[PDB]
Formats: structure tokens, C-alpha cells, sequence
């Protein structure tokens, strides 16, 4: 759904410019949960018509909200949770929040208790601003295919050059890290180690997908010599297996191992109690959105959120 979103958005972003030049333009589009926000000023009411088909035309649409005006930013988390305090990290992660000229448009699957909460507290941070609600209450396969590769590449990112990462190291391709050195040169030896040949610092996206496996390989056999991760791993799926991979990546195997009671109810498979409980962690607070993927991954089995 990341990846529909954003793949969507573009094409329509792109395709809707060509036809406005054809007769400096202003035009954005929005996507969440292949739900679509059409953003612009445009001349006549007929153009802005013709925008709202460019978009309806996506197979992949299950909605399109056109709000072009006739002649912008995303709220950051943060913004977002100075302004709903009192809502619930979980509740807050199936929010997106826009302003595009004097407008803020709030998009989300929510209960229609949390849409009247949502709505008040919005509408007092903006204060006399206009605030448009676009909430959703609680085949198509030429897109990209969601693999463990792709699912860590929207989680951490795909760099192609040596880059220092926050902690003052050195790092390559998905988190792959080089040296805790601050020499550069140490890195690029490592670098040209697990390549084999003269990188030069900078690496295809071939043999960045071949580190990748590396270090899949080396997560999965500290799964299996861990007491309390071997059991989980090996009950499980396989989606479901590169879910509880992601959250290694992030927090190394010994962090992991921390999650008790989360990690017995997946081996029991009770999808729905396990993610109630994982978004309750300081886990959900400091990377809600990559966790909210990786729990719904968990609550379905697919790759829903990542599509
Ligand atoms: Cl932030
Ligand atoms: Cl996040």
C-alpha cells in the first residue's frame, strides 16, 4: 500500500502537469490507503474535471478526493502528536494530516468515536482555519512485488554510497554496516571485503541486494541459537518470519528477546492480541510508523501495508 500510494500519486502528479502545460503549474497529489487527494489551483472548472478522470483511471483507486481550487506539507509525527495528546499512539498512526493553502485535511481509518476526537482536537490546533475530514470507517497486479529486500528497503532506506549512519560509523546498501573506525579508508577496505572487487565507495543495487542477503543470513542464525526467538521463528510463515527479521535489524537479537509476552502469543497465533500488545511498547512510540507495518504484517500474514 506504501508503494501503490506513492507509485499512483506520481503517475497522476505526472501525467496531470502534461495535460495542464499543454494548454509553473500547480498541481499534488496525496495518497493514502489508495484513497487519493488532488491538490492544486487551476484555471477552469472543466480542467479541474479533467484531473479528477486522470485519477479515477487508476484501477488501483478505491477512492479520489478531488480538492483543486479554480483561479503544501504533510504533518511530521511529531506535529501530529503535539496536537492529539490524549489519543493513543495506535489510534494516531492511522492518521495522515495535510495543509495545502488555508486548508488541513485529515485522512484515517477510524472508529466513528475517534473521528469525532480527531476532528475537535484538529480543529483547536488550527483554530479558525477550514478543516476538511476524509475518513474511511473501520487482478491488480503489475505494481512491484513486496519481498523481505523491498520490505527493509521502505524501513531503513537503500544508500549506494558509503554514508555515516547517527551513531559517528560507517555504513552501505541496508544498514550494512562497515566499521565502527571513523576511518573512511578502513570502511572502503571492509566495503571492497564483502564485494570483492574495487567498489571505490560506491556499490550497484545487484550486489547491495547481495549484502543484504549477508545479513539476512547472519539474523537468522542468532534467531537460532537464541532460546526464546528459535521457537517463535521456526512456528511461523513465511511474511511473517521476514516481520520478526525487521525487528532484529532494528533492535539486534537481545532487544527482541525482550518482547515476552508479545512473542508467545505469535507462536500461538493469536494474530489480533499480539498486535494490541506490540503497540504498546516504547517500540510503537519512537518508530510508529515502520511499526505499524511490521505489526500488521504480523496481524495479517501479507504484505499489505508495504503494497
Ligand atoms: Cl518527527
Ligand atoms: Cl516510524
Amino acid at each position: 500500500m506504501e508503494t501503490d500510494d506513492n507509485v499512483m500519486a506520481l503517475r497522476i502528479e505526472t501525467t496531470a502537469r502534461s495535460y495542464l502545460r499543454q494548454n509553473t503549474p500547480q498541481i499534488s497529489v496525496v495518497g493514502y490507503n489508495r484513497h487519493l487527494l488532488l491538490l492544486g489551483q487551476v484555471a477552469t472548472e472543466g480542467e479541474k474535471q479533467f484531473v479528477g478522470q486522470i485519477a479515477r483511471s487508476e484501477q488501483a483507486a478505491e477512492g479520489v478526493y478531488n480538492y483543486i481550487t479554480v483561479a503544501g506539507d504533510t504533518w511530521n509525527t511529531s506535529k501530529v502528536r503535539a496536537t492529539l495528546l490524549g489519543i493513543s499512539p495506535a489510534t494516531q498512526a492511522r492518521v495522515k494530516i495535510i495543509t495545502y493553502g488555508n486548508v488541513t485535511y485529515v485522512m484515517g481509518i477510524l472508529t466513528p468515536e475517534e473521528q469525532a476526537q480527531i476532528t475537535q482536537k484538529v480543529s483547536t490546533t488550527v483554530g479558525v482555519q477550514k478543516v476538511i475530514t476524509l475518513y474511511q470507517n473501520y487482478e491488480n497486479l503489475y505494481f512491484q512485488g513486496m519481498n523481505i529486500f523491498e520490505m527493509l528497503r521502505i524501513d531503513e532506506g537503500l544508500r549506494l554510497k558509503i554514508y555515516k549512519d547517527t551513531e559517528g560509523y560507517y555504513t552501505i546498501g541496508i544498514g550494512h554496516l562497515l566499521t565502527k573506525s571513523p576511518s573512511l579508508n578502513a570502511a572502503k577496505s571492509e566495503l571492497d571485503k564483502a564485494i570483492g572487487r574495487n567498489t571505490n565507495g560506491v556499490i550497484t543495487k545487484d550486489e547491495a541486494e547481495k549484502l543484504f542477503n549477508q545479513d539476512v543470513d547472519a539474523a537468522v542464525r542468532g534467531i537460532l541459537r537464541n532460546a526464546k526467538l528459535k521457537p517463535v521463528y521456526d512456528s511461523l510463515d513465511a511474511v511473517r518470519r521476514a516481520a520478526l527479521i525487521n525487528m532484529v535489524f532494528q533492535m539486534g537479537e537481545t532487544g527482541v528477546a525482550g518482547f515476552t509476552n508479545s512473542l508467545r502469543m505469535l507462536q500461538q497465533k493469536r494474530w489480533d492480541e499480539a498486535a494490541v500488545n506490540l503497540a504498546k511498547s516504547r517500540w510503537y512510540n519512537q518508530t510508529p510508523n515502520r511499526a505499524k507495518r511490521v505489526i500488521t504484517t504480523f496481524r495479517t500474514g501479507t504484505w499489505d501495508a508495504y503494497a
